[PDB]
């Protein structure tokens, strides 16, 4: 109950002093949707020179920062309802409070905005040197761009598996009255509590619910709309990943798989899904798309891949590496990239990597499998 009291002044603050549209001019409308990457540690100072130099360092924007990028504020110079709100924050765990007590500063959440909804994530994605535990990246944004929100009607009933920081499920609930969000790990969880919170919703239009994405597929619930973002990530034989980047099977692609071939049944006719992943490829193009001829043949669906990025799977040995270094404190001398090199070429046979969003109908009137690339 104090922590819903919290989120409320909380987004009361946001509303008194415009934090959307101060997000969205400083990033951008050519950029506000590219990536969740936008306010990090390579651009908080020219954020700071903005506020100062542009807004004049204006009070009422100090608790703003602190959320924002985690500059510090004083203590004394917040205006006074600020203040009891930065209190109430610390209390909370969502800001710090330097020892002495003198000033306000960034915690482990930082507040952006994406696709209309105002957002906590995980601060250490873009800030620091500690592996985050909520994952929101470019990848996020892209399922989302592709749906056809005039095309949501209130009484539709959608799901968004493996909710993480919330922000497919927000999307969603711009739009239909019922949406449920689900994931399996305690801190996003407890984070997309509050953003549901946040922005002004709770149970009675969303459902957060702890559920394995398996369970909730092979339920009797049926949806007219689903969104997942699953982990997707493959990596070699005896390396631990984390709870958001591993996926499941010999390529990493086990969760795209149990959604795909539970989709003429969990989504009622005419239905939608829209999934992301990063999928392993020759140069032809993602592998896992050859997979999906047998949904259209043997379900009638319509099936479009939008290809945004590709990559040499060369340029992602060092990324894998540092991260699979990163998260299991692993020191300096293994040779982890060879082990992801022969994992690429003998396992995943990927000379690319596509990311990759898909979209599936199923009962479609032009059924057939689409692959759009530039
Ligand atoms: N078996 C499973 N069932 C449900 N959720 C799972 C799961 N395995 C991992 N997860 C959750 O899957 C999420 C993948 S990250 C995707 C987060 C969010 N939808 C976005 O697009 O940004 C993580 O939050 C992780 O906790
Ligand atoms: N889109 C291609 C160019 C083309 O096929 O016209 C590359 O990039
Ligand atoms: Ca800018
Ligand atoms: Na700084
Ligand atoms: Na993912």
């Amino acid at each position: 109950p104090p922590l819903a009291t919290t989120i409320d002044r909380l987004r009361d603050y946001l509303d008194r002093v415009g934090f959307q549209q101060i997000y969205k001019y400083i990033v951008a409308v050519n950029h506000y949707a590219v990536t969740p990457a936008l306010i990090t540690r390579n651009t908080a100072a020219s954020v700071h020179h903005f506020f100062d130099s542009r807004l004049g360092g204006r009070a009422e924007f100090a608790l703003l920062q602190c959320l924002m990028t985690g500059r510090p504020a004083e203590h004394a110079a917040l205006p006074d309802k600020d203040r009891a709100l930065a209190d109430a924050l610390v209390t909370a765990g969502l800001l710090r409070a330097s020892p002495d007590g003198r000033e306000v500063s960034g915690a482990d959440r930082q507040l952006i905005s994406a696709f209309g909804v105002d957002l906590l994530i995980d601060r250490r994605i873009h800030f620091g040197g500690e592996v985050h535990e909520v994952f929101i990246g470019p990848d996020s944004y892209w399922m989302l761009y592709y749906i056809n929100a005039s095309g949501i009607a209130r009484t539709h009933r959608a799901v968004d598996l493996c909710t993480g920081s919330g922000i497919a499920a927000l999307y969603l609930s711009l739009f239909t009255d019922h949406v449920l969000a689900t994931d399996i790990g305690d801190v996003p969880l407890a984070l997309v509590e509050i953003n549901r919170r946040l922005n002004r919703r709770d149970a009675g239009t969303m459902e957060i619910r702890r559920e394995n994405l398996n369970d909730t597929l092979d339920g009797r619930e049926r949806f007219d709309l689903l969104t997942c973002n699953p982990p997707f990530v493959a990596f070699p034989p005896g390396y631990s990943g984390t709870l958001y980047s591993q996926g499941t099977g010999v390529d990493g692609l086990g969760y795209m798989r149990d959604i795909v071939g539970r989709l003429p049944e969990v989504l009622n006719p005419g239905g939608s899904a829209y999934l992301v992943a990063d999928l392993c490829g020759d140069a032809h193009g993602p592998h896992f798309l050859g997979e999906l001829e047998s949904m259209v043949t043997g379900h009638g669906m319509r099936i479009e891949a939008f290809i945004d990025h590709v990559l040499p799977a060369s340029a992602q040995v060092g990324p894998i590496s540092d991260f699979l270094r990163h998260a299991a404190g692993l020191p300096a001398d293994t040779d982890i990239a060879a082990d992801v090199q022969a994992f690429q070429r003998e396992t995943l046979r990927a000379d690319y990597y596509y990311l990759t969003t898909i979209r599936l109908q199923t009962a479609a009137q032009n059924p057939g499998l689409r692959m759009l690339r530039r």
